[PDB]
């Protein structure tokens, strides 16, 4: 009612998803980019050498390379889904919808959003892994044996463009729990209450981006069409991912079913 | 020029060339969906026949014939509509060649909603009505080209757009700095920055009770782009399935390398 309220309704919510943020996913975008700027610094993975001896230097908790370091690749995938259903915990409204529906939004949203705060660990030339201890050079992603070179590629060529928008952390908090609010993943059985919950999520959003980045014009609607690429990235990615199952024990294959 | 009277203005233009550009409007398309002669209803081989009559040798394959030629009328109708874009004949002419080749898929699905409901498309400028389940019944792989796109359809005319709306949305689309081998980024997003500004005022302005329809709206290209990768698949099967299948130039040309 009151004037002012409902832009501080707003404000709140995006707080609230901020201090959750920082609470679900221990190296923030803020962390990392001070981490990429190199001044302490991660061991750099840039060759087949490198990486035997970064092995040493970084206990790893997960033999051709190319397939050592997907697996690798594997693990942290599986600890970030574990990340990503904490957060969504604390996203208003979630854990009052549907349980199957909560399985599903997250089933369907994970990928989108691992790759997305994957591009907070990028730079053009590089990533962060193992908890900011270790950078592996994008030039050696790229090096490895088909088809395993172009796993990572596409996923750097999408981080340069993203990291381009110049977002923060408070800024992708709301975009990660947007992204989650999907009312058009396959199989919901309450797609209302979904949209209502994304659409106070999209008012929050916007006005995060109209205070933070008031000198980006129309930033929200360039974020919304970022929101449409990584679509494409995920369904590429899966794509892949079929491959390596047919043209590439019981336990391990449990625990990366996906 | 981002004043709100330069917005309101460039609202108007668009709206007067899409008059000018494109006939069959979703005014018009309504209107004869409504009661207002009413079109011939084509449900089945027996009414097909007919309506053949009233208003290849194959059915699928002359569906799908009569369908490339609708498809050739509209590349030439949104073509006429691009020029009129403030800004686009003035770009690098391989650029305004890439923009049309890379965009008129999403702006036929966009304006093909116009002309369907849950049952059917208006076909022959209005004169037909094939139902949704006679293009259901098609032979593998035809009866699978339109399915998808009743389904986005029915969505997106709950946005309750009208005319006035459809024609900044369809020039935001052709102004798209995303499409592959441009040469000159910048020009063609400042343009598409200024025409958001433009759909977004229309919408505030147009559906004032309608929240966050300006977002809901840019979520839709997930789903157009989706169905211009299906489309480009489905015409892939056909390329295995099917004998010699005639191909307009015009078509040819947009789908090489799509």
């Amino acid at each position: 009612g009151p004037l002012g309220s409902e832009s501080a309704d707003l404000r709140a919510l995006a707080k609230h998803l901020y201090d959750s943020y920082i609470k679900s996913f221990p190296l923030t975008k803020a962390k990392a980019r001070a981490i990429l700027t190199g001044k302490k610094s991660p061991f750099v993975i840039y060759d087949m050498n490198s990486l035997m001896m970064g092995e040493d230097k970084i206990k790893f908790k997960h033999k051709e390379v190319a397939i050592r370091i997907f697996q690798g690749c594997q693990f942290r995938s599986v600890e970030a889904v574990q990340e990503i259903t904490e957060y969504a915990k604390s996203i208003p409204g979630f854990v009052n919808l549907d349980l199957n529906d909560q399985v599903t939004l997250l089933k369907y949203g994970v990928h989108e959003i691992i790759y997305t705060m994957l591009a907070s660990l990028m730079n053009k030339d590089g990533v962060l892994i193992s908890e900011g201890q270790g950078f592996m050079t994008r030039e050696f992603l790229k090096s490895l044996r088909k088809p395993f070179g172009d796993f990572m590629e596409p996923k750097f060529e999408f981080a340069v463009k993203f990291n381009a928008l110049e977002l923060d952390d408070s800024d992708l908090a709301i975009f990660i729990a947007v992204i989650i609010l999907s009312g058009d993943r396959p199989g919901l059985l309450n797609v209302k209450p979904i949209e209502d919950i994304q659409d106070n999520l999209l008012q929050a959003l916007e006005l995060q981006l109209k205070l933070n980045h008031p000198e980006s014009s129309q930033l929200f609607a360039k974020l919304l069409q970022k929101m449409t690429d990584l679509r494409q990235i995920v369904t590429e990615h899966v794509q892949l991912l079929q491959v390596i199952k047919k043209t590439e024990h019981p336990l391990l294959q449990e625990i990366y079913k996906d």
